[PDB]
């Protein structure tokens, strides 16, 4: 049986992926479908308060066969169309105070665009920036924990504004487009392991 992992960072990300299947409830309090050979459960980063916390995945989940990843990102290059949908060739965690990162590679979806991905604690609203493409907050601590369990981890991120002041709105104002574009990129992967 075919064990699959998704991880959103929050309700609006998940939404419409949750809208795809008939998930329930389970007495652990998080959302699983099963059928045929694949389990499919769902883990939302931060349902409550203004920051994520660590034990949201801390232990790490065992025993999935693989972990997704799906989230907005905000696009710091202007040649990042928004409402496209990219896979991640690596993540790093930048710390902007020091300038120290940390980078791991995570594992590319078939079909899907490559990009970089950056995680920062605080979304940029800087402006544009030559050396970052995507960038979100919680890619980096997912890989990281993925690894832990040696499990591997994919990831699907879709452009969700430019970081900017003025960029802001288009993310208030679409999260449901946004959201739907995670649903339809998660549905393919989902059907290629049915046995």
């Amino acid at each position: 049986m075919f064990k699959l992992l998704l991880i959103f960072a929050d309700p609006a990300e998940a939404a419409r992926t949750l809208s795809l299947f008939p998930f329930s409830l389970n007495k652990e309090n998080f959302y699983t479908y099963h059928t045929e050979n694949v389990l499919l459960d769902v883990m939302v980063l931060k349902t409550w308060g203004y920051r994520g916390v660590v034990q949201a995945l801390s232990p790490p989940p065992s025993g999935y066969d693989l972990w997704i990843n799906a989230g907005f990102a905000g696009a710091a290059n202007p040649n990042i169309p928004l409402l496209k949908t990219y896979t991640i060739t690596s993540v790093k965690e930048l710390t902007p105070t020091t300038s120290v990162e940390e980078e791991l590679e995570v594992t590319p979806i078939p079909r899907l665009p490559l990009a970089q991905l950056t995680s920062v604690r605080s979304p940029y609203r800087d402006g544009f920036h030559e050396h970052l493409q995507l960038v979100d907050m919680e890619g980096f601590f997912i890989a990281k924990q993925a690894s832990l369990v040696a499990c591997p981890c994919s990831m699907i991120k879709v452009s969700s504004n430019y970081t900017t002041r003025e960029g802001q709105d288009f993310l208030k104002n679409n999260k449901v487009k946004l959201s739907q574009k995670l649903a339809e990129a998660i549905f393919p992967i989902y059907s290629s392991f049915i046995d």
